[PDB]
């Protein structure tokens, strides 16, 4: 079990065995749900939200996509957000926003269905206070189900009928002894995790990879602009999976996944076959900006204390 | 609201309002549940169910393509779904099996959270028992590559497509979206597959990116029975705009005539002659008045 | 120059040098325009037009996808369709119908155009085949179903790179990298005594090639239906196309690589015979498919 | 009707009525032809052609991909291009020169009609934005349809593209191409702003905008950063501002795609600045741009 | 170690050791090789080649493809075929001919290195069967038919049919099955695709994949038996829930499929359609069906 | 016959008779190998060979998508490489490094058959423009054949392009992507000038040139403004230049691509420049690129 404990549902927080919803719930049957990713971190000055501003505005953009309607201001759900460490006493812990299509209706159209229903529940997360398993990098493998061409499923939004697609990509990756998995386009190119955004690194310069059918990342943009304030030379480009073969380096990029170098991939090792120094200076950098020890990206916290 | 009344939950039945589950369920995060669409029909003997079996079948597969266990033997899901209808004392009505991902964990891989929850609803549909036919407009969005999203199962997240594309139809004031596959083909509606008839051959279209409708398989042996010769084709928009008749197959939708698509009117610009003899027999047949196809149906009582 | 002689006009026939339209006209800038390509053959009863309906149908249709409105009932198209062939005093010659958007205004949108304007024309009447670079247009991209002007952009552009390289015709693949058909016509091939017909995938459907399978199966071939890459026909025994100007044609190579013999083939040349004999009124089976003008 | 006056045909001016054509015209019956799209402004020293060169550049361009030839050189077909502007006492008007392959004969290669038949007509020629919803119809591949050109039969995709969107209660279309990426409207480039940036879409399988090329020129003198980008209809749909280029449509804003609102849901601040430069440039109101100016008087 | 034995070399018997050819062979820097897989069967009446004259033409026609000549006649490679069986005293073996191009010169164009050099090698030949193949769908799409020539045996291809093989086998599998780059499936690594549903058999279309001798003999032997076959376009799911899904291929014979992508398909073990059709073949390649003696070439 | 002479093979010279390897190789049957193609020119001071350290990394990068183990170090496959051209005394030559699967099983996975046999062999080594035509051949999709590697195999696909090509009388075939856009020549890189402006076509599903790079290094230094673009057909119509690299084809020109004369229909000065400055860095004559010279003596 999950444990969450005080759960904000539509306005107010309840215990999490109050925080339910009819199984004939529109978002239940037909994916019409959409939700966010959001970290926050122990810091001197107590807890902190990572780029919470960023996150509740793809909350709201991922809604639009769906043309569902969030029944809160952007300045309410953020109070939430805030809310659910401070009232739960959280230190080091994940936010899950949720917003779905409720049970007014079960016609496949959702438009019936609005307003969305809104949640915000979080949970502890273990903080990693170790190095093997970082050093010694994931080992992924190109997935056989390709991400969605843009057309077929909104890439950009965090829609839940998306990461279908996501889980028969991860499942796949774990069953073959992966620890994650790389999908690639319809045309066969790469194009993301099934949670995490992709970078490469030859000759010195970073290769970020385009946006493509992707989720545009607040970590991968908060990984191009450390790389560049550390002197680092970043282009952004498509890429192929012989291309991440011969990289000198391979890393992924995601609020869960934070910066994970990536050493192995299809059982052919990436350069020297452990994780590399730039992937791992990154992570070391950007662990210290989200924990508030970086001057230069304070502006990116938000102190719930 | 949804009026279902008694919903069987997970081996028993509770009153609607105590039908519910966890907000972190991981079907409500990630689309990773399967559910089926099934309808009773009130006959002369009380209400019959429509091919039950072939309905039970395809929920358990969908299972498999995610991988999901489904801790019931496909008897118990029939049996719950006979008394849901007994236990409202439906007549005519629309039948809604779910299985969904619990709430055990929310790391995308829904495997940790085996077996997966079930449950059973129904709810009063088709109380009343179509000329000037459904007018369709072809989407901008594309059914889904079969190596993207596992189109011959009724998967939860696959529907994100499908509402995308009737909400657009009904935005640009149609009936329902016709979508093609991403290499321009045409491939299904949202929610129903489609066929055409051109100088008296009837074309239903083949399977590709589609689900394998029932409906379409009924409608397919009713017009052998009838005479009619079937062929299965891949289509493109254009075939349809000047076939003779369009018409769609669904458990909803019936057999349903198609008179227009994108402005275009079909044949005689209203419900054609074939397709409305075959949603006739299809009526006569789910209503129990065809002794030849008695044996697609379940009687509740 | 073309030797049409007398052209019908919107409802009247006129010379030739009177059947003009303004420079300004939508379909001389957006390629909306829709035509048929129609065949008379000399019979012993006088010229028979081959297969009118299907080819007056299939004007209409391809109209529909345009949204085209043509001003004169299919009846009054027909009638046009015989009289230029008596009133030029022509016997076998091909006919040109032709609808296209006027002159009313020049937004991309032809609808403000309506109706099209129509004319009828007419004219006294193994390959080696190269694979295109240019590949046939998706479904969603042109409508390959209905002969729209702007569709033949692409037949254009196929058939002059396939003569440019030294062949008579291109062989255009679909986007996915399956055989189409030729610039201007259906392919067939032939396997162990099999005949294979290509779907119609992004294709027109062929009346001819309709034809061809009909005669076919009369004659005791199987036929089967199928999606085909160009090394199925690089091996197959035989390959041909089938149009209402190419008749049925033997293709004796693709790509520098002989098919089969690297000659016309006797299932090419039989089809082709009995065919020309259907045309011309000497098979009773086929007297349905013509309409003698006298 | 059409109120365009003395056309320019084959080499010299006669009345609408007599610039006509065979119906047994290549071109009337597959596509082979190009044209151009070519606009004229007021100023206050008289009627400004914009970017004269590079339209009649394109108009050249695009019959070298049908392999057509123009009997005229470019500097005679710029000539005519002015006087069909000076002959009609046209001021602000938009421009149309067309070259077709004629009647020689009707096999479908066009190589027996060169050389191709000319003719230049013209005639007289916000805060809300424009609304869209993206095509059924996706923009020709590259190796389907010469994108790059405006070659005449290109446009039966445009065509159905735009009556779709119509028939829909838009006012534009907007075409992904057969990836299911945004490509272009029906006559129209895109761009779209993030976070005070500026991205203009690929060339991709599109037309290279003459619009296109000046806002972003216009752009970077103002200041703004601009990336060229390949972009998802919902990358737009979570834009801050959408908007698009054309000869015709000038720089008009999007504020609605697919019934979703462009950010604020009407014009947005950049797109609004960078319209009026650009009708500053055509209106000979901007010297650093005057270069792009082509003065009939 | 490969124990060939007494190898055809453009027309002559040699030993395997003499069996070389030029390290600046075109085929070895540029894949332009042709090949064939062909099984010689015990019988009670000698050993029999099965469907010699299918292979050998398809031989021919994939040379044809890449305008390779082939300097000897059908009859003559026919001829050196049965040899190679003979003089080695081979039973039950695998043939394979091979027809690559030389190394006159290095330029990518392979003309100027006609005609192509020609090779005959051969070599010696319940439970698992009956647990049925796992396969797992493969990260590598068959090649679209414009992109590599997917109905000839030409040696290139099989760089595809490789990092598919050793990706299968690496997550734990017996083959590999891939799809085509519109997400269709369309072959096994070395064979082609069935299903049955419903008790009807389903072979897949020839799409992008090699027209298979053994899916040949299959489908008629299937449509012998009684068996409706449909030739239709499948997708992964559509296997997924079939009753039974089978391979077909000259090394593969006929080998069901219990589980791919380790979702169990039908009882999770070989059906008996597959095991129907399987009987039947090596009932045929082993000289006991009379009805299909045509398909066998006795060697003695 | 090619004119080798003494031949690398695993770790010792033989004369060109004995480079010989079983018809039962892995390699010869299903395309399971990789190779290189490195140039040596005559310089003031002796044959220099370019970027060797490049074009050896690439060399075990291509071994690696195919998991395909070579069994000696770098270090060793560049004093091969050297030796190669000292011991043949060549001056300017064509060096090409091939690894290949051997004999030990014929069973699709090559995995059984490592480590790979190796071998080093060498021999002795524009105005008007070279045609190309386009090809009805589509570049391998990157997931279909690794088109950053040189497998063998791959080279299918070119082979297959190339005689086409030569076939229609042009000299090199252009290559589009299955999507349509112009990816390479059936061995080259391809690159077009357009309003001054070097366009480099991104790397796709192309491969990773070396020549590619330097030209876009030189151009830079030269001064040229040098973008990096998706490409189609027309774009390469309509350019004022293109040209192609690779290590056999140097900087060629392109005159003419499916009959359709490229500017002015002859060699450009832009091409003809990089050209020549190239010519100038490979035989040492510029000491800002003497880094990428190895001298043999
Ligand atoms: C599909 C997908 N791609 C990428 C990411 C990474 O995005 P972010 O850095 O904003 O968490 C996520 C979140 N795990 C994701 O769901
Ligand atoms: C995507 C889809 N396609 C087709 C159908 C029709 O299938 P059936 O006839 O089995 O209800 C449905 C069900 N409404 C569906 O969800
Ligand atoms: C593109 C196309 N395909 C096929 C054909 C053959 O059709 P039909 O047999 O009806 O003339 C034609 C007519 N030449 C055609 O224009
Ligand atoms: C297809 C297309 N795309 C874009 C444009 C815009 O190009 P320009 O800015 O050069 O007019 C046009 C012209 N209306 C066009 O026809
Ligand atoms: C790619 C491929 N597909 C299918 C097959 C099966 O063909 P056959 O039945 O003729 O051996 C083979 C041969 N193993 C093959 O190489
Ligand atoms: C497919 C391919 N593409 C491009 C090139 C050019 O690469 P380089 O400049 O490294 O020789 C080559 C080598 N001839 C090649 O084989």
């Amino acid at each position: 079990q999950i444990k969450a404990g005080l759960i904000w549902m539509n306005g107010a927080f309840v215990p999490q065995e109050e925080a339910k919803t009819s199984v004939l719930s529109h978002a239940l049957h037909y994916g019409t749900s959409v939700f966010e990713g959001i970290r926050a971190y122990e810091t001197a000055k107590g807890p902190a939200i990572f780029r919470l501003k960023e996150h509740v505005k793809r909350f709201y953009n991922s809604a639009k996509v769906l043309r569902m309607e969030i029944p809160f201001a952007p300045e309410e759900l953020e109070e939430a957000i805030k809310e659910v460490v401070r009232r739960n006493g959280y230190r080091s812990c994940y936010i899950r926003p949720l917003a779905w299509m409720g049970a007014k209706a079960l016609g496949v159209n959702p438009l019936p269905n609005n307003p969305a229903e809104v949640m915000v529940a979080a949970w502890e997360w273990g903080a990693y206070l170790g190095e093997e398993a970082v050093r010694k990098g994931a080992r992924l493998i190109t997935s056989s189900w390709a991400r969605f061409p843009a057309n077929v499923m909104p890439g950009k939004a965090k829609v839940g009928g998306n990461y279908v697609n996501s889980a028969l990509a991860k499942m796949e990756a774990v069953a073959a002894g992966a620890d994650e998995a790389l999908l690639l386009d319809e045309e066969g190119y790469v194009a993301e995790g099934s949670g995490e955004n992709l970078f490469f690194v030859r000759d010195g310069v970073i290769y970020a990879l385009e946006h493509s059918v992707n989720l545009e990342g607040i970590t991968r943009d908060s990984v191009i602009r450390i790389a560049k304030d550390l002197g680092y030379e970043v282009q952004v480009v498509r890429a192929t999976r012989d291309q991440l073969y011969m990289a000198d380096e391979v890393f992924m990029t995601g609020t869960a996944a934070e910066v994970t170098p990536v050493s192995m991939i299809d059982w052919r090792p990436i350069g020297k076959g452990t994780a590399g120094p730039v992937a791992l200076r990154l992570r070391e950098v950007y662990l210290e900006a989200v924990t508030g020890r970086r001057p230069e990206y304070e502006g990116w916290l938000t102190y719930v204390n």
